[PDB]
């Protein structure tokens, strides 16, 4: 609610081409299809193949930034991105060689930030997951066995065994309800009463395990990335030690590309930003082009008024962002700083028009 | 638990008429129906059409409050509220013109506050949603492909292709369990074991993403709307800076219409209010009609007793509300203020009967 | 994890008899049944009827504690508890009069504390629920309509109308998957992709709305009930104002009946209690029978040792409970109090054996 | 995200053998199977039987650590681990004696820590669960009854009774959607509209009840286990009282086995550890083998640089772990301690190479 995401978050075309790349699978998979478009898209495989292969060697030029790097992840698939189709094309002379479009599916995951954010936490919290997973196996066979006791008599063809009953366990436990093989007797139908009660109690924790400290990591991701952009601000030699741990939990940083809009004049002013790198276009008779290490919005927050200036992203600006309360927290947190923001809320009234 | 919502929250009839408006669709949709009621409700379309159209021009008189406004949202549908049916009536000479009752469905959403509250946050947090959505696409085809490996042989008519297998993917992943095409072999039935385990882990985050900071926004909505009604209270020149950030998280404000009841005498006193605008009917021999900038309940909270007065909403009062603990927090937070509430818990004993 | 619930939480037999009471419904509902047990349980209705009716008049003696009370809830059903069966017995001469066993179902809810805890909060937070409920209606027909566009042609008997399509909406949205009427075409099967994605995003908030501040109320329920049992403790004239708001969030109170065990000797000591009313049996050569306003466990917590005494509930004791950390919080929160607990951890070593 | 789990968390083979043990059930359960492998695995039962029985007596030697112990849980199944199969083998002369493989399923749960963590909390919070469970029974029959009103006429074979309708209740309430018996009329199909709305509101709390304070216990589990490893650190005589309650919520402890890696040189330094027991291999010209009561990473955190030393687990080290922010919290929390970490960030530069 308090950030401006711009400049092509889903940027690199190395990721993009999997989506059209893998829909190219389908038409080969289908009888009664004409040969025209059949092979037209086989080229598209060769495009993407060639396209990453074009990209490939430029990556294999890993002399760029060659000091200390850990690029086993990034490179691992690029190699197989082109070999696996290639080795496939010959030995699998039959059309099923296209089935090695299971390969690019990592290419999104290759340059997928936020995916290592996932695997980072599992190796602290899987301690619970396994005791639950065991418990998930406890309750499976603890319950799955209860049915073979019963309907083996009058449902041999369905419940004439244990693992057939294990099938109806997770289906019945995992919220699903396929609807293939269901009891007829009473006591077995009694047993289902606890199952949904159970699995929804089970998953009530287990899926909760994920979001539990995942959110901590992401709420922590908003600090590790943001203890940066702190000392750059020339004012923050006076902030107390504990002051900062409060604030940075809310301060998310995102970038704006050049040319785009930041805050349009007259829109309801609801936030203020801290510029730390780049430059802006504060639309005034003298454009107050504040570069690295600046801010604006106190003209709008202290007064609670619309924007006093159409700020447009002159350049690639690494922005922070902040809603009022936590800035009211700040002006509450210290009178010493509202003084300059009091002055600045007067200086920028005269320094907007003037220089 | 600590607020009095009254005065027609679901007020404007511009919203109301969609509900009866769109049930008017149905009877036309149905064979073997008599023509009597068939066309009776076609009028009702013309009513609502005419009714908004009656409303319409009064809105197009946008000279009301014409200083600085952003009414592209509000007006966008009102225009189409009446044109789309109208242009429909002629070219679609066949009865299917009524199918342009897809149009009013925004009219609730037109004057739906709390809906922009939704879209506000997605443009900070969709960063995650897409990495998950990709991941949702990862796991779809990563898993959907695994089945065509198998049952293409003995289930051509069902699993004789990939996207047919993609169908059984999300159905099997998204908790649903339709029950149309299900395996027969073992290894494919093995694969389902992880699926529900997965999707319930997937959605265990992804739906959690929504409530995650949504609740922050709404818990923030209770501050942005409520840093108002602060300075109006004549007492709050002495409250510390950080005192307020604690409190306003709990203080929700709602309005009471005139005539209605606020706190009935003798009911178990469980809360106290801060009046800031309007007037009341404190039912006493001298009605202590406290107007803008007042409160009551300390007579009941300090003593923990029932109500000492039937307070009824004399007028349209913009109320705050507060349960004890956070008022006990207050009386704990400062002895200087309990003094006047000590006195007031004596003055209002004598000032209830007297003037 | 830190409380001792005892003394028949599910106590009153006025609640109990619904469960056997309503299973008495069934055998009448069933053909090919013998008349013997058919009417045997019709008596059991008359038992419970007579049993509450026996209870009834003793309740209608509402001279007990007759000062200020709000007993419209409690009495409302008791009246109908016996009239509704009675008026049923005659006019409904056919056996279906037993269908007025829909009546006792409130009798649990009659003396169901924790149920008003539910309805208390909905009248603060249903503001959201309705904007969501509208939104739930938005997305219903916004999506339900999309299908009649398509399969009316080749599925008249199933999708030959709108509300038939509304049926497949919520079924498909609400996680369920019945499996009666499913598409065959592509584009309609495309549409389901967003649905589960939606409804699981929808309910991802909406059910979250419930637990959101419900937990606040219950986490608040642990304070409102527990700002009691504070001043009774003779030591708590020195605790700071803000000290208490920290602590009582964790301190839950429950009662122990007489005779039962409290802490058995030698078990791993993990907590300490504050007695405020009743008496104990501290099993020592001189039983240190501490009555109202006492505590024990610091002998075990400071040393981190097993229990030094088999404490058994001599009487009906209203207990508090506390795990270490928040007592370590206390001994951390003030050195002035650890002094007496230092002394007490010596006095009770000598005062356990001695008097 | 901030811990190193190693040394065989899922260690004891007493747990392990259930998994292969119980898959041994299946092949006996199946007709048309050869007798060869039929009996081969019956031995495997005798293996595990004999294997625990081998383990058994060594456990019955409970003279180890015989001071004060509560081993009724641990021993209860071991006894039946071998008797139940044994008594089964004779009286159940038919092959169904193998059905007493319901017995080992506790053996995981025997030495399952984190399972008592489950049952600990239910006896504080089941107060709610039962009022909900009653409410779950309220809404069951409150709703289940509504259908027999209707479809008993034209669905006797399906809805010709109440409990048959109770079947379609929980199936329809508990998110499942089997798909066996579904209405045809309107008003009954109206009723389902609230059901999913209800049960997803129901379970929206009820499963939430579990994770609610479960997470508290586990977030409390990270303190009770970790008020240990506090005084051992020679520095922590100066930490304030309240300082610690902040920190230990994040500090999780895990063990590393001997030989394994701790922090490899050059990897991106993201955390620092507190050694309290064991020894390391700080790979330097003079290996700075810090034993009980040590730490490292401030060389990497203050500078925000990669690792300055390949630390490998020389021995079984009981490690703590800590990411920056909470160490930045520390260096923020007190200048007095950053002094020695300032010096140490210089001493270990010279004391890494030197001794
Ligand atoms: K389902
Ligand atoms: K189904």
């Amino acid at each position: 609610m308090s950030v401006l995401p711009f400049l092509r978050i889903y940027a690199p075309l190395n990721a993009v081409l999997a989506a059209p790349g893998l829909l190219a699978v389908a038409a080969l998979t289908i009888p009664d299809m004409s040969g025209r478009s059949r092979l037209a898209l086989a080229a598209l495989l060769a495009v993407i193949w060639g396209a990453y292969l074009l990209q490939l060697a430029a990556t294999l030029l890993k002399r760029r930034a060659g000091v200390v790097r850990d690029r086993t992840p990034k490179i691992a698939i690029d190699v197989l991105a082109v070999l696996v189709p290639l080795a496939a094309f010959l030995l699998d002379g039959s059309p099923d060689w296209s089935l090695y479009c299971a390969v690019w599916l990592l290419k999104p995951l290759r340059d997928s930030t936020f995916f290592p954010v996932l695997g980072r936490v599992l190796a602290n919290e899987a301690r619970n997951l396994i005791g639950v997973t065991t418990l998930f196996g406890v309750v499976l066979f603890a319950v799955a066995l209860a049915a073979y006791v019963i309907e083996r008599d009058i449902q041999p063809e369905k419940f004439g065994s244990i693992p057939q009953a294990m099938w109806w366990a997770v289906v019945t436990l995992s919220t699903t309800g396929y609807g293939d093989t269901i009891p007829q007797s009473f006591a077995g139908r009694v047993l289902a009463g606890a199952v949904m009660m159970s699995g929804i109690g089970i998953f009530g924790l287990w899926a909760g395990i994920l979001a539990t400290g995942f959110y901590q990591e992401v709420r922590r991701g908003d600090f590790v990335r943001n203890w940066q952009l702190v000392a750059a601000v020339p004012l923050f030699q006076k902030l107390g030690p504990a002051v900062l741990v409060e604030i940075v939990r809310a301060l998310r940083a995102r970038t704006v590309p050049a040319g785009a809009v930041i805050c349009r004049i007259g829109e309801p002013g609801d936030r203020m930003f801290f510029v730390v790198e780049g430059s802006v276009s504060v639309a005034t008779p003298n454009p107050v082009e504040l570069g690295p290490g600046a801010f604006f919005g106190e003209m709008a927050l202290i007064s609670g008024e619309p924007r006093s200036a159409t700020v447009s992203a002159a350049t690639t600006v690494s922005l922070l962002s902040l809603h009022s309360a936590d800035f009211q927290m700040l002006c509450s947190s210290s009178p010493e700083i509202a003084e300059i923001f009091r002055k600045t809320a007067l200086e920028r009234r005269g320094a907007a028009a003037s220089a």
